[PDB]
């Protein structure tokens, strides 16, 4: 995940990387454009990104054009443009490579990679900051 990852660029057209630093944990949330839950979380997401109680891991969120019901390449980072959330990281992974190398299926979902760069944790659905909390406190506890 962390070599696909750094190969990629931003809804923006940045490189993934600029918003990974190398010995961090990556906490990473799955979403997609026609979930009114992601929509409804977008703020609160951005909010986490710059948020120091998260300030020990990398956090980005990864939206896959033409996969899983989501727009496709192009069409998704137009439409995208039109909502204002300057501080969250937006990687497109056109096709949803890394999704399916994680069988990620339903939205929102999170995933943990370890500073080492091996997943450590997949979670389905929306988390809240206690539950992303402990994911950063311990990949295997108890959210
Ligand atoms: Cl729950
Ligand atoms: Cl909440």
């Amino acid at each position: 995940v962390p070599h696909t990852l750094s190969t990629l660029k931003t809804a923006d057209n940045r490189p993934a990387s600029v918003y990974l630093k190398k010995d961090k944990p990556t906490l990473i949330k799955f979403w997609a454009s026609w979930c009114p839950l992601c929509l409804s979380e977008l703020g609160q997401t951005e909010k986490w990104a710059q948020d120091a109680k998260f300030s020990s891991a990398n956090l980005i969120t990864v939206a896959s054009p033409g996969f899983l019901h989501e727009k496709k390449d192009g069409d998704f980072q137009k439409w995208y443009a039109g909502l204002n959330y300057p501080k969250l990281p937006v990687v497109t992974d056109n096709g949803g490579t890394i999704a399916q190398s994680l069988n990620i299926s339903v939205y929102p979902s999170w995933a943990l990679i370890g500073k080492d760069g091996d997943v450590q944790r997949i979670v389905k659905g929306s988390i809240n900051e206690a539950q992303a909390l402990a994911l950063i406190r311990d990949p295997n506890a108890d959210l």
